[PDB]
Formats: C-alpha cells, sequence, structure tokens
C-alpha cells in the first residue's frame, strides 16, 4: 500500500513552515515555496516548524515518512542505499537504514512498520515556549537524492503527519525533498525552471 498525503489541517489548523535561507551557493537547507521542496545538503540541520491554531492535546506526536513521488515507486519503501546504511554514522538511536533522522530530541522514536515495512521517526508534539509562536523540529535527510541503488535520483515526498496518542489521524502535511550537494543552485535552476 500507500501513506496518503493529502494536506489535512484538522481540528488544530495544523500546517508546516519553512525559514527563509535564501539561495546562496554557500546555504546548507533552503526552502522553495514555489515547488513546495526543501534543498538541503547531506545530514545537514533542516528546522521544520510546526504551527497549529489551538494546542492540541497532551500525548500528541509528530510522524515524519518518506515515499517515492512518482506513482510507479510508490509502493516501494524509501531507505539509505546500501553504501549509507553500512556506514556507520548512527546517533545511537536511529537505525541504519533509516533516510529520516530528528536531531537533538532523546524521544525520538524510529518504527520499523510491521506490516508495511516502511520506515518512520515520531516526536511528542511540544507547545511552543515562551515567547514563541511556533515549534520546530530539526530533521537531517541521510542519503544524496542521487545515491545509487537507494533513491537513485527519484524524487521523494516527506509526509509529516500529526497524530493522537494510539497514531490516529489529525493533521498532515508534505513537501518534496532533494538532498544534494550545492541546495542554493538547485533550488535557483529549478525555480527558473519552473518560470
Amino acid at each position: 500500500s500507500v501513506p496518503s498525503q493529502k494536506t489535512y489541517q484538522g481540528s488544530y489548523g495544523f500546517r508546516l513552515g519553512f525559514l527563509h535561507s535564501g539561495t546562496a551557493k554557500s546555504v546548507t537547507c533552503t526552502y522553495s515555496p514555489a515547488l513546495n521542496k526543501l534543498f538541503c545538503q547531506l545530514a545537514k540541520t533542516c528546522p521544520v516548524q510546526l504551527w497549529v491554531d489551538s494546542t492540541p492535546p497532551p500525548g500528541t506526536r509528530v510522524r515524519a515518512m518518506a515515499i517515492y513521488k512518482q506513482s510507479q515507486h510508490m509502493t516501494e519503501v524509501v531507505r539509505r542505499c546500501p553504501h549509507h546504511e553500512r556506514c556507520s554514522d548512527s546517533d545511537g538511536l536511529a537505525p541504519p537504514q533509516h533516510l529520516i533522522r530528528v536531531e537533538g530530541n532523546l524521544r525520538a522514536e524510529y518504527l520499523d512498520d510491521r506490516n508495511t515495512f516502511r520506515h518512520s521517526v515520531v516526536v511528542p508534539y511540544e507547545p511552543p515556549e515562551v515567547g514563541s509562536d511556533c515549534t520546530t523540529i530539526h530533521y537531517n535527510f541521510m542519503c544524496y537524492s542521487s545515491c545509487m541503488g537507494g533513491m537513485n535520483r527519484r524524487p521523494i515526498l516527506i509526509i509529516i503527519t500529526l497524530e493522537d496518542s494510539s497514531g490516529n489521524l489529525l493533521g498532515r502535511d508534505s513537501f518534496e525533498v532533494r538532498v544534494c550537494a550545492c541546495p542554493g543552485r538547485d533550488r535557483r535552476t529549478e525555480e527558473e525552471n519552473l518560470r
């Protein structure tokens, strides 16, 4: 089967937000609203904001999962390539096979789905701190889009789900991601091509 990607704000008005990082050659992570696509370097910090209109219940969680964007590849589990899964760059929590990691959250849990074999990483939703209007999760993406035997140049979508304590859907949003050497240039290029 295939995870839903339908945008759904739900009862709490859940949606993502992204910083405005620009397209300088030196940028390590940058988001294109026109393409709904994040461009980032390998394993670098990718801040993703969570916005809500009202605070969901204690025990609410936030899950991230990757799927292939093209329909003909969508049933294939997105995973790290045969090189990266064996490079012993584990942070002690994330399984070496998982593309998506959460950085700096000791409560992050990594799931290998017993039925679909898909990977995901889930954290507790924390309401914004004092003087803050949103909550930010720092993600790392642990393979290049180009990795042979892995993503193999195929585009992927990251699905972020707000879920209750049982894992039921409360909200959903998504963005494409490209992991590449020069996110600034690739964003500029793809946006030009779009135009």
